[PDB]
């Protein structure tokens, strides 16, 4: 599928999450995600925090428990779509999906 990634600094990538992968993963090989080791593409992360936009945020699968505080881990104000970058998986139905980092600090 086609996923995009932005920064919670205002960066964008677009890489190709096809089956099996999550917005990190595609993004992650790409070092979109360049973060700490905790999810290792497994959602066991503290800082991947990203708000995928609302539109893929209902097609994804149910983020359980363990999406809520590992993303919750840094005070954003957890949106109804927040979620690690390595919690939702990719269809091949739910392409176009646009990520984003929450600068909820600001
Ligand atoms: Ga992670």
């Amino acid at each position: 599928s086609k996923v995009v990634y932005v920064s919670h600094d205002g960066t964008r990538r677009e890489l190709d999450v096809a089956d099996g992968v999550s917005l990190m993963q595609a993004a992650v090989s790409n070092g979109i995600y360049d973060i700490v080791g905790d999810c290792g593409g497994s959602a066991s992360c503290a800082t991947c925090h990203v708000y995928v936009n609302e539109a893929f945020t209902d097609k994804v699968p149910a983020a359980n428990e363990r999406e809520i505080g590992m993303l919750e881990c840094v005070t954003a104000e957890l949106k109804p779509n927040s979620r690690l970058s390595c919690q939702i998986i990719m269809t091949p139905e739910l392409d176009g999906i646009v990520v984003d980092v929450p600068d909820r600090q600001w």
